[PDB]
């Protein structure tokens, strides 16, 4: 047993009470939801994500789908369907064969009621067509996406997966995919304390052949974040019926229909997986890039009103450059030091800066660190390039 | 028409010209959005985000999930996640029915869940607990963008952006007027005709007053965004009794802030622009923060693959300096440069750069225009340089 969802409950990372946020809760997506720390660590998650596959090589295009999937559906699904309220109750009157007629109406419901997405794919391949042509008609390109999705465990669960849906010609499909396991999976390392618990796995026949999992090891063991898979040419063609030469796109002088390579990864769970690689003085190392806010800042020994002054000159300064702020200089006694660095350890800040009077007189702050925890002398001046510096380094390495 | 028709084209609406109706597209019932699109919506979002969160650390951002379980208040128009597996041991089943069914579709509209109509809701989820996040100090705001789900029955997914600001009741006037001064001006900063985006005010909710904004389509002003000030009433309902748990310090004052709902509609923000953008001399002028693609760039008269190699060189530079970038270096067939540059002016490229050999063998590229329509001479070293300076103007103008 760890202490982590304790920390992560008073410092806003996640949301609910003790009981809500339960362990099999917070893996179904069946919490009460996250708090604003959370959101901004997904948020930069998120943001990360993005500028590894989409950003990069821009051959990836963000794609818009809808969080429903409407008209009839197939016999079955288990899913629930979306019955519009104000339709029950015109039906709770009536009285048309108050036995009869409200006996045939369900079943209509269950097979003209819409559904809430599974996945991000099938609004991915929705679009193939008419980006296919976005990028003349060349192979491969994909189609990236980053949304919530929502999976039953009878209750409901939200998720927020990322998705990737890679176009790729047969040749170099199967090929391609290693790319992918490896691009992803040295992707989560790059922000892990212990990269050695993000592993790998084989596996196949799902609705194609060929795929793999990257799992993270919870203190309590492996449990799965993201999946790859290779598709082949199957739900192309049978989303896309008719004209193939309507599909396929280039390899070369030839054209062919191209392969369905399909990432798909779950930020929420990654979220976790990173709260519980930073934990176990408390603290959570949270990396630099990944971490909710980059630097703290309160005032100290001298006037008040007068040393507040720079703070926001800062918190600006910061600001006006990508540097997440957390002005703490609005509080009130100096509530310690002790008290105020092991607690911004919790909240996983990355550096506190701390302005004085003696920062008047000169032109010189402090801040700490959350690693080295040295207690530093710096010329607040050259604080902004230095952080600036910093975080795009534990970046690189 | 011929806005609709280039927003196909060009990639900014998805569908055929028939369920990408003027209908759908308000009713927010269309088939989705292009890469185009969901770029332009995207940056909207962007920028909406900086204008009223990133800065002023008061507000922080809020976790929604999309649909509230538990016992729901029966009646009204929402929709309701019916199961399936409840919905079918009744049907192929013919559990002894005759005499029963009606306790179901009661039962139901208390024992379903619901799709969120609106942000605000789970917002107030959140006041208590986020309230520990500045010691009782009001004002301070929930931010959140998001989708709702409303009935049309069919269903209409809209990406709402929202604000909920706390405050003490004493300035709960003073804030409201703030803010829709605030939010006006801001559609207006990225509008070619402003005077198509108007406010006016008006009362009598769960609360009284509040401004309402449109945006003059060609057929008639249309509803964008709301601001209200529901006052206490909406946090009171949310907690009846325990009221102490409420008190939001003003000075050395403990009351029971008023909630001032903000509420814009992105998508139809997005929309608003493209035709106020737009009224064979097409062209799309959007505003340089919001154009999805800030630069195009290809090849002309020279070589190829060591033509193309530089322009790789701009398109990294720029991207690692979020220059939203046109990868046109990668053509087959010319098929002109006119057609090439009116086909970028529907697009609403910023500007579209030639890297040519006359500028391989020395140093100088030639970059084109959207609006002065210009051509003048620019070392292929002074373009991002350039670029960054356009946008950190025309932004903060």
């Amino acid at each position: 047993s760890e202490a982590l969802l304790e920390i992560c409950q008073r410092r806003h990372f996640l949301s609910g009470s003790k009981q809500q946020l339960s362990r099999d809760s917070l893996l179904s997506g069946c919490h009460p939801g996250f708090g604003p720390l959370g959101v901004e660590l997904r948020k930069n998650l998120a943001a990360e994500w993005w500028t590894s596959v989409v950003v990069f090589r821009e051959q990836v295009f963000p794609v818009d789908a809808l969080h429903h999937k409407p008209g009839p559906l197939l016999p079955g699904d288990s899913a629930f369907r979306l019955v519009s309220a104000e339709t029950l109750r015109e039906i709770l009157q009536d009285k048309e064969l108050s036995k009869e007629q409200l006996v045939t109406f369900l079943e209509n419901v269950l097979k003209t009621s819409g559904k809430l997405r599974e996945n991000l794919l099938h609004g991915a391949l929705e679009h193939y067509v008419n980006c296919l042509d976005l990028v003349n008609k060349r192979l491969p390109y994909g189609l990236a996406q980053i949304g919530v999705c929502f999976h039953p465990v009878k209750s409901i669960g939200e998720k927020t997966e990322a998705s990737l849906v890679w176009f790729t010609p047969p040749r170099t499909s199967n090929q391609w995919l290693d790319f992918w396991l490896r691009h992803r999976l040295q992707w989560w390392r790059k922000f892990a304390m212990s990269p050695s618990n993000f592993s790998s796995s084989d596996c196949q026949d799902e609705e194609g052949r060929k795929g793999n999992k990257l799992y993270y090891n919870f203190p309590w063991g492996k449990e799965l974040i993201e999946t790859l898979w290779n598709l082949g040419d199957h739900e192309l063609l049978h989303m896309y019926p008719g004209n193939v030469s309507k599909l396929h796109g280039r390899d070369g002088r030839k054209n062919v229909v191209p392969c369905v390579l399909s990432v798909n990864g779950d930020l929420d769970r990654g979220m976790l997986a990173y709260l519980y690689d930073s934990f176990q003085r408390k603290v959570l190392k949270l990396h630099p890039c990944l971490a909710p806010i980059k630097v703290a800042l309160d005032v100290g020994r001298g006037p008040t009103l007068e040393l507040r002054q720079v703070c926001q000159g800062l918190f600006n300064e910061l600001l006006e450059n990508g540097i997440s702020v957390w002005p703490g200089y609005l509080e009130t006694m100096q509530s310690s030091l002790e008290q105020l660095y092991s607690k911004y350890d919790e909240m996983s800040i990355l550096f506190t800066v701390l302005v004085t009077e003696t920062t008047l007189e000169n032109g010189l702050i402090h801040l700490r660190s959350r690693d080295t925890t040295m207690k530093e002398m710096m010329h607040i001046s050259k604080l902004k390039d230095f952080l600036i510096k910093y975080i795009s380094s534990a970046k690189n390495v």
